[PDB]
């Protein structure tokens, strides 16, 4: 039985899925291996697209990682309501719907709480996103605009 990225992707999607759907939790696995502290970005496995950085990470301290600052660029908040109370969701449209929920009663730019599962991420490094594509991926761990 061989494996690629595309049965990666696959097997995978079953268990973003159970995330998205369920609010369900990874079991005991998320340690330094998963989410391995080393500059770069976390990223939705589904795409590999950028959702917070490394350098301003918040470590799964509080269950999953809940940090202030998302990424504009592939990050929608959406607002929703389950039952009386009103909630806000960061998720795509298509596939990227497995990032995770975001709170009014955290202060932010825009006063949100950016509340991601780490089933859904993978680190990547600057040294593996230089590989992957960087002037996708480091432009949003690190710019600047010289007027």
């Amino acid at each position: 039985m061989a494996y690629n990225k595309e049965e990666k992707i696959k097997s995978l999607n079953r268990m973003q899925y159970e995330v998205t759907q369920n609010n369900g939790t990874e079991p005991p696995f998320q340690n330094e291996y998963w989410d391995h502290k080393e500059e770069g970005l976390y990223v939705d496995i589904v795409s590999g697209k950028p959702l917070f950085t490394s350098k301003d990470k918040f470590d799964s301290q509080c269950g999953w990682p809940s940090f202030t600052k998302p990424i504009e660029e592939e990050v929608e908040e959406k607002l929703d309501t389950s039952h009386g109370m009103i909630r806000t969701e960061v998720r795509s449209r298509t596939a990227d719907s497995h990032l995770g929920h975001v709170f009014n009663d955290g202060p932010g730019p825009n006063g949100l709480r950016y509340c991601i599962n780490s089933a859904a991420l993978r680190f990547v490094p600057k040294h593996k996103l230089k590989e992957e594509g960087y002037e996708s991926y480091l432009h949003l761990f690190n710019k600047l605009e010289h007027h």
